[PDB]
């Protein structure tokens, strides 16, 4: 149970972030979600329920990250899920897109953590969950920059675990494999796509399955888990 | 919730195995625990409650493992926690102790899994959790054989995940760091031991904290987690 | 032997880069080294000998990286060693320093690789060696940004290996542990510092020892090695 | 150069072990190779040349390992390459074959190392190279036991590095991917097999390519490399 804990989920208006926020609100946390669009943000907060609230934020804009930290200054659980993921071969990758990818995926999260963790350390407790990707642990053509930004987060998980752990603050990564919102038709039919067919479990994850690993690491159930990567990928890393 | 699921925990009469069994019984599983001593085994089963039952077994004895599989043939959750852990330098290690360590920690678990997983695959669902150790991922003098047996389990986690995953059977490892049953006095005083002082969290784990990671991987909450290692070590692997 | 091969070493005027360039020139490569200072650059090139030449370059400046690629367009061996490494706690880390660290350590190397690898792929052979650090695999307080930039390189090693390997181009990382230029007095005396005392080998590396791993991966001796990390750290990662 | 060093290669009469021994003899080492068959052993020793000598040994027989250590008691380089590799699904795996696999691949090497390393530590220098496999790091159906034995060696690499490193003795693993002795016809034709087609380099390794990594780690060039795994697999681990 997360009663009395405040959980901030960046990029929490859809996908993995939305379902992570939904689970934590249903467990009694006071949830704050962020996203770029105010209308979808308010609808996402109403979808989560339980008093969840929306704060508009652009993680690639440090002025916006500053205002986000100012509006949610005291945070016990922080899920760093906001990010972009455009693909291109190394030979095709443009400079503008490279800079945006690192500014949004790494720079914004870094200084948001720097602010939020200061309060956690002063209070003597907290849990930070970085969302990464299997592309940060294996090589997938087209994902060089995206994978590199999330590999930076994997290392920051370890450094932050060492820097904050003496004050009871845990830091971990959740590394998702292929994930897709299930459609109404997907319990029907027989076709298996090439992506799923490569994984031991022979299917893609629904976002809610990734969110269960986030909830675990965020919660006091994982009280002795820190500095680590939890792979939620149907076996992708193991093969 | 684990209602309607049968969970077998080898070495479930004390420590991590006892607390893993306690959590799963409290979540509605029909729990079977094993151990070498019948008196402590029955007392452990009564301590767990919820209809948990004891089956005497010696994992280093294949006749005993055969009888264990015969007495608990249909198993949805299998926690491979039974094991011995005597320490010695490589130069001091004796042949008898080496053979016992691998026969008990690896051989018994291997063929128990071979039997139990056959039923899981036929039914299309199951979860297997191997208990390993930080000594299988980092080098600790005195733990050469013990660490090697649990490293064998870490690889078997990956091979079994690949072999059983197409039929909905998941396999993962829980790698515990320093763990100690807390005493009544341990919230008092100021002394910090050298073991704890090396970990980011600056403390040792209670067995119940390791068991929470076992419960997570055993349960449908980890439905997309397979082939992986969950480190529960206060940051030991990350530093 | 590297006769007929051109090897570019960024940051090759001191330390690991200088000694990597020295070894490759002594093995017959046409060596190009880069660095920020023209006077030290020319002295370093004369120290290496064997026709090694200097090209001034600032990896944090894309105009300079463009001119570097223009001046050394056809490259068979590329050692990405240029980088900065200022330390600070996450709470003390400034925005300016963060941006400089990623622009220099990641952005410059990324687009230099994008240019150099295009020629390697067209020719059907090449070897790229990224210099990283143990701080990208374990958590060391004060090294959050530095470790994160080199973790990005570790992931790029894997993605580039997948993207370039079909055309015979190999990509690997060398991850150095504690390294220090030996002094004349260091074979004398008895004192052992705390840094060395934590490593299995109980000493720090001379840069020439790191360079031997670079030479191996750069050379045809490592013809089947790609996508991997070679740890040169006295055992630091293993403990 | 390995002049004045004695190198013992178990299973050195064919494949990776033969080519590792050939390289070290050509670099001036006094090479001893082992194998089960005396006739092929003497022909292999004559093929290597340079005074290489054969000692018959069965690593699955501790009496034979004792005699091997007695006949080659003072060893500076030890390459643990002897091993068997029969495949079977976990459901098909027999008890006899399991026991033979661990006795040969793990038990024999363990106590051979225990004897040889004692002399290395007393002398203050030595290098031990364990041959493992990609199947010890990723899950491949049919390789459960084989992969598990070599994963035990990977952990022993780390523990031995910690136990022997203070006395200047290094221990590392070489993890080979798909390897095949090239045939005379293989530079001709166009067909690419499924095994090669999965690797970034799109080919299988010749044993001599694995041996180059063994020579590197065995030699003083790798003077600061210990406790680590060198992957020689065409990119297999990275994808
Ligand atoms: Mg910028
Ligand atoms: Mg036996």
């Amino acid at each position: 149970e997360l009663e009395g804990l405040t959980a901030l989920v960046t990029g929490g208006t859809s996908g993995i972030g939305l379902e992570s926020a939904r689970l934590m609100a249903a467990e009694g946390a006071d949830v704050v979600i962020t996203g770029r669009d105010a209308q979808r943000g308010e609808q996402a907060a109403a979808d989560i329920g339980h008093g969840a609230r929306f704060v508009q934020a652009d993680l690639g804009d440090l002025d916006s990250v500053a205002d986000l930290a100012a509006q949610a200054p005291d945070v016990d659980i922080l899920v760093n899920n906001a990010g972009i993921y455009p693909q291109a071969s190394t030979f095709d990758q443009d400079v503008a897109g490279f800079q945006q990818l690192f500014d949004t995926n790494v720079r914004g999260t870094y200084f948001l953590v720097a602010a939020a963790a200061k309060g956690m350390v002063a209070r003597g407790h907290g849990s930070i969950v970085n969302i990464t990707t299997l592309a940060a642990h294996k090589g997938f053509p087209g994902t060089s920059v995206y994978g590199a930004t999330k590999a930076a987060l994997e290392s920051l998980t370890r450094t932050w675990a060492a820097e904050f752990g003496a004050n009871g603050v845990r830091v971990n990564s959740v590394s998702p494999g292929p994930t897709r919102t299930p459609t109404t038709l997907e319990q029907l039919g027989d076709f298996i796509d090439d992506v799923a067919a490569g994984l031991p479990l022979r299917r893609t994850a629904a976002p809610e399955e990734i969110a269960q690993a986030v909830l675990f690491l965020a919660s006091p159930r994982a009280s002795f888990v820190t500095g680590s990567t939890l792979y939620v990928d149907g076996g992708g890393y193991a093969v």
